[PDB]
């Protein structure tokens, strides 16, 4: 497994038609996962499966600017299961990140950070065994 937390450099940032693929397995009794697409200290796109928020499973998406979290976007569909292998695919489109999990569309997140070519790191953290993280231009 790769060591979590794991930083994947995104050379020259992200661009439409860039597909980021994360393969891992959820640990047993997981509490959280996080993908953080970073523009220096800012978080352009935070994707945060929470396995127990007041006894519900919810995915929280948000942006952090100058250390301030913004308005959360919340999804009720929760495709992750403790102990089970997953594939997350984040496809950069012109207006949004498009996220599929296990080949099923999950959510999109509108670009709040506009300087896509400055989102040059992906942080992968939380309660996973991380198998691989890569990108390809489609
Ligand atoms: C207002 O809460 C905040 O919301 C942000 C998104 O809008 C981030 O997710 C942010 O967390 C981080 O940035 C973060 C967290 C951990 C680490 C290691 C690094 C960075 C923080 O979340 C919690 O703290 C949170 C909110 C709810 C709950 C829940 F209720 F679900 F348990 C748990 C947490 N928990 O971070 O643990
Ligand atoms: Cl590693
Ligand atoms: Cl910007």
């Amino acid at each position: 497994m790769l060591i979590v937390p794991y930083n994947l450099p995104l050379p020259g940032g992200v661009v439409p038609r860039m597909l980021i693929t994360i393969l891992g397995t959820v640990k047993p009794n997981a509490n959280r996962i996080a993908l953080d697409f970073q523009r220096g200290n800012d978080v352009a796109f935070h994707f945060n499966p929470r396995f127990n928020e007041n006894n519900r499973r919810v995915i929280v998406c948000n942006t952090k600017l100058d250390n301030n979290w913004g308005r959360e976007e919340r999804q009720s569909v929760f495709p992750f299961e403790s102990g089970k292998p997953f594939k997350i695919q984040v496809l950069v489109e012109p207006d949004h990140f498009k996220v599929a999990v296990n080949d099923a569309h999950l959510l999109q997140y509108n670009h709040r950070v506009k300087k896509l070519n400055e989102i040059s790191k992906l942080g992968i953290s939380g309660d996973i065994d991380l198998t691989s993280a890569s990108y390809t231009m489609i």
